[PDB]
């Protein structure tokens, strides 16, 4: 396929059209409970343990590397699930800086768009620069959400695992950045989903959601 043509074709389609073609089973957005439903901004956030590539949302966020060509963790899962047009569109973007984001079509994903953001790498202790770059990943991703009329978006645990950002301080920055953005922009979205894969991340976000959104 030619990514520009496949992109034009997919972005015209309704969910009813897209569902007829889906490769895999999918998770409809109305099957994802709000934090409030699970118990005011509690209606605009979700905590979801599972596979971000199954989510039928306007955008999923990829914890990408500077090349944007794919890799391991959720990045590799997103490339396999989207198919080779995602790598082709990513190639054309010529990389992405730490704390910045770029948007592509989702191709074979149920997600309409992928927002690729490059988390900071902490080989040692997290420092002021790592902390501001991780915040900027969330902010640069949310700027693309607003600019592209994305009403549902799912975030993974950016910079955790091999990039070495400890899971608890990472969650605090993620939750803090989404809360300040929603305070100003809550009208622009129906749902921000924190899509965690690991139990350690689930347990951390579960304890914090009320502190931030209640």
């Amino acid at each position: 396929k030619v990514w520009r043509e496949e992109k034009e074709r997919l972005l015209k389609m309704t969910l009813e059209e897209r569902r007829k073609e889906y490769l895999r089973d999918y998770i409809p957005l109305n099957s994802i409970l709000s934090w409030k439903e699970e118990m005011s901004l509690t209606e605009k956030v979700s905590l979801y343990r599972g596979d971000i590539t199954l989510l039928e949302v306007d955008a999923i966020v990829n914890a990408a590397n500077a090349s944007l060509l794919g890799g391991g963790g959720v990045d590799g899962c997103i490339h396999r699930a989207a198919g080779p047009c995602l790598l082709a569109e990513c190639r054309n973007l010529n990389g992405c800086d730490t704390g910045h984001a770029k948007i592509t079509c989702g191709y074979d994903l149920p997600a309409k768009y992928v927002i690729h953001t490059v988390g900071p790498i902490a080989r040692g202790h997290i420092n002021g620069s790592h902390k501001e770059d991780l915040a900027n990943c969330y902010k640069s991703s949310l700027k693309l959400v607003k600019e592209n009329n994305i009403r549902s978006v799912a975030f993974p645990c950016i910079s955790t695992g091999i990039y070495g950002f400890p899971n608890e301080p990472a969650a605090v920055i993620a939750l803090n950045t989404i809360k300040e953005w929603l305070a100003k922009n809550h009208h622009e979205v129906d749902r921000i989903i924190f899509c965690v894969f690991l139990e350690v991340d689930f347990k951390i976000y579960k304890k914090k959601m009320n502190e931030f959104f209640s």
